[PDB]
């Protein structure tokens, strides 16, 4: 019915009120059936609860479809009922809402992504796409992905939704535990940074905690995104009565928190577990008519995995090892789809100090895309750290970016209009940062030339509003082939003085000479003294890593 720009307009003018819990209301009416099943078995009960919330003052109601996706319904022997369940749900909600807003409610599948579970990104994508198709056809005014615990599954959900419709208002929610972390390790800042740049309209938090506990978590989220914000806390902390978990926070004690959320910039407020029509009635009275607070956000350069957010405010070690070039054994195993060998390589580098891992598949024409998808999806979970996707083929790049669990670093785009625009567009759609290598028509052979490439790059990045999502690689050349490393050090100093992060493929400096470890070490120390903020390097080189740490301590960057 209404599109994202219309809903956005309304939100910019007034804070809206959502609804309350449905399952527990169905139970009070004597129906313990799977909530979604009532859309077919007892539609009158669903309608009654929707009407109770509309009459309580809700501006928006959620369809009775939390578990309505093929992957979850299958677990109840209802996969073949997906269509009627979702269509009926939207029709019933629309009948109750009238002119008010109806948002499709889509929850997670309950299936973890490979390698925790057996599901690959593309299966999650198709699963969510199907439910979104039905909701869009039936006329929802928006869609909210509720209670997600994993960023990859949520990323698949929002990307699938946006593919179905570029006009539907999309809201992404994650649920956090008392420690402020999702099931697979994502904290509020990580969630905000990763999703703020995707084409969604709002971010929010719901479930797991009460209004008091979510406040500091919601605050952190609000500081890192300028998109609309939503919150649906449970009715306080859970307590067990008569052997059951109940959320006892009464209307007044819940309602008094509305101001605290308003102060943090909330745009839509509602309740989750334990919330009843009585709660919503008071929320309506207390909320009244208020214009939302101005939205801004703190800006930082960071990349992430489900459990780790790596901010470039300290020297970042990027492990170079997962690269088959010059590695017979590794190359052979990648070709046969060996995952364990890559996993061990990843874990070992992290254990040695790598905070990010570069991942390259050598001659991509000889590697199985499915293997790439599994590796790209697997490493962030098992090694815990973010990845630097070192991929040449634009096609493989897209497959990797889509399935990447978090905000990645994409390895090199040369200073070439076509190449940059192409990679920039992929990163804008799937999220991520970019390493821009200072070369194009041939390799620069002086500081002056690298500076020109830098300035040409800035011009291109500026025209594509991407200047804040790049790290510059000045281009280290082999000492033997007269690489003139001094020219690179000057370039690092120049770029650092301009406020941009830098990196280098350290090992390329000594590819073809003995004692390469010493040349790599000397260059890194010198580079860091000039502002180098990261390096793709060998974390298994004890000399290099020990001297690096010593350098940082000496320069008072750590201890």
């Amino acid at each position: 019915m209404r599109n994202r720009r219309e809903v956005s307009k309304l939100l910019s003018e007034r804070v809206l009120l959502l609804d309350g819990a449905y399952g527990t209301e169905f139970m009070k009416y004597g129906y313990d059936d799977l909530p979604e099943e009532l859309n077919i078995k007892a539609p009158d009960v669903v309608l009654k609860v929707h009407r109770s919330y509309i009459e309580s003052g809700s501006d928006v109601i959620l369809t009775n479809t939390f578990g309505a996706t093929r992957m979850k319904l299958r677990k109840h022997g209802l996969e073949d009922k997906l269509d009627p369940i979702v269509r009926n749900a939207v029709r019933i909600a629309r009948r109750a809402a009238g002119e008010k807003l109806v948002f499709g409610d889509i929850g997670p599948t309950g299936e973890l992504p490979y390698p925790l579970g057996s599901t690959l990104f593309e299966e999650f994508y198709e699963n969510f796409r199907e439910t979104v198709e039905i909701m869009v056809e039936e006329g929802v005014d928006g869609i909210i992905f509720e209670t997600f615990s994993d960023i990859l599954e949520l990323k698949a959900a929002v990307l699938a939704a946006r593919e179905v419709s570029r006009d539907v208002f999309l809201i992404a929610h994650m649920t956090f535990d008392e420690k402020g972390r999702s099931l697979t390790g994502t904290d509020p800042a990580n969630f905000a940074i990763t999703f703020d740049e995707l084409d969604i309209d709002a971010l929010g938090i719901n479930c797991s905690l009460g209004p008091e506990e979510i406040l500091p978590i919601f605050q952190e989220l609000s500081q890192y995104t300028d998109k609309f914000l939503v919150v649906e806390p449970n009715a306080g902390k859970p307590i067990v009565e008569n052997g059951k978990t109940v959320y006892p926070l009464k209307p007044h004690d819940f309602a008094v928190h509305i101001d605290s959320y308003y102060e943090l910039g909330v745009n839509i407020f509602g309740g989750c577990c334990g919330t009843t029509p009585e709660h919503v009635k008071l929320f309506r009275k207390v909320l009244g008519n208020r214009k939302p607070l101005q939205r801004k956000k703190k800006r930082i350069f960071a990349v992430s995995s489900p459990s780790k957010l790596v901010t470039f405010d300290h020297f970042v070690v990027i492990g170079e090892r997962i690269n088959p070039a010059g590695r017979k054994k590794l190359w052979a195993e990648m070709q046969k789809g060996n995952e364990e060998i890559v996993i061990k390589e990843a874990k070992t580098q992290v254990e040695k100090g790598a905070e990010v891992l570069d991942v390259n598949f050598g001659i991509e024409s000889q590697i199985d895309v499915r293997y790439v998808e599994k590796i790209v999806q697997t490493l962030p979970y098992v090694s815990n750290v973010p990845l630097s996707l070192d991929i040449q083929n634009v096609d493989l790049t897209e497959r990797a970016l889509r399935a990447y669990p978090g905000r990645s670093l994409f390895n090199s785009a040369k200073v070439d209009e076509e190449e940059l625009e192409m990679k920039i567009n992929l990163l804008k759609k799937y999220g991520g940062t970019l390493i821009v290598l200072l070369m194009g028509k041939d390799v620069p052979k002086s500081f002056e030339e690298r500076k020109e490439y830098f300035e040409k790059a800035l011009k291109i990045l500026e025209r594509h509003d991407f200047s804040d999502r790049v790290i510059f690689d000045p281009g280290v050349l082999p000492l033997g082939a007269e690489g003139k490393p001094v020219e690179v050090l000057k370039t690092i100093e120049f770029i650092s003085s301009k406020g941009f992060n830098t990196t280098v493929g350290l090992s390329n400096l000594s590819f073809g000479l003995p004692d390469r470890s010493y040349y790599n070490t000397a260059f890194l120390v010198l580079g860091i003294s000039k502002g180098l903020s990261s390096a793709i390097m060998n974390p298994l080189d004890e000399t290099l890593m020990k001297t690096l740490n010593a350098t940082l301590v000496i320069l008072e960057k750590k201890e």
